[PDB]
């Protein structure tokens, strides 16, 4: 985990994120998207639970990206929750929630759910 | 948002979290739980999209908590995605994803989904 | 369960559904909504697992509503997954997924997630 | 849709389901699983919204399976929400929610979320 998490990851839709896993569970980095009301790089921050593992389990982690930078303000944020699996073909399998700021009447339709798999290749 | 987000929040199951919303979209603080394989305070980190709003919309945000501290290591992490609504009865309405580290065979049953509403009272 | 499930249920946003729980796990009825690109009554069909319970557990169930009737065709469908709890204040607590038909490019943003609590009152 | 939906579908984990899409939005069939506290065939019932489409969109649908049959009673039910895409490589992309009957104290951890892609091959 940690060392193995640090680096560049890519998902099936063309997004990329670079992250550094800190010794004490922190995850800091940048996310550059391919889809959405996104344009360029956004700051990401998260945590991972290591001290993950004598039975080859994945390392649980999660991170958040607020979709605001100097070129775009999408009034939304996405959180990814999943686990890191290392080795030959290391990957981070996740499920995500994207919430957009709405008025109280439309709050019932403010959150989208999806999944993403990231690889080092 | 920000100023209004900073402070202590409580949810329906008895959990509490104290957070500081930084000028540039950061959210840092601690989460003390009431349920789970949790015991005491855990570090939380997240982001919010302000620059939220001429039509009274909520401010989108998200945060992560890795369930590891000096007393417990639950090998899991939770991410909350939702929005902040301020005023008299300010609240943060969220949906969350809790992923536990599993072996590849049980990865299909590694993530729980739920919702939480936090208030200042 | 079953007998206790049969009847009219109402949720916090003003929607109502009438359902009949059949002896062999079937759920059939109609849903009349309050929100969305919905207008009038829609057919609902689902299943419940009874034979639910010596430790006062809820009865798991789920149902689907395709949002098409003689007055509206929203090109979407919602599924609710949750459990029935009977007694004085019987309720059905659920989480739902609403998927809209999209082109392949927008499939990543086709599903909304939410929760609903239904009561007999 | 409908005609194209009728038939046998398989997912990445080895489960199979046979379904008949009825002229008026009904979906009826059987699901045979590969994973879980499942064993053999279970009844499935659902709905689809056709009258789906001059811009090649998918057809929204959803179905439910209560995990009880003559050999197993798992006290749980799963609902799948997604869309059907036809053609050469027709597929049904879905997100699912699996709720297990729990006591009120553990209701917060009663629902799992995941995704499944089904193909005709």
């Amino acid at each position: 985990a940690e060392a193995g998490i640090t680096g560049t990851w890519y998902n099936q839709l063309g997004s990329t994120f670079i992250v550094t896993a800190g010794a004490d569970g922190a995850l800091t980095g940048t996310y550059e998207s391919a889809v959405g009301n996104a344009e360029s790089r956004y700051v990401l921050t998260g945590r991972y639970d290591s001290a993950p593992a004598t039975d080859g389990s994945g390392t649980a982690l999660g991170w958040t990206v607020a979709w605001k930078n100097n070129y775009r303000n999408a009034h939304s944020a996405t959180t990814w929750s999943g686990q890191y699996v290392g080795g030959a073909e290391a990957r981070i399998n996740t499920q995500w929630l994207l919430t957009s700021g709405t008025t109280e009447a439309n709050a019932w339709k403010s959150t989208l759910v999806g999944h993403d798999t990231f690889t080092k290749v």
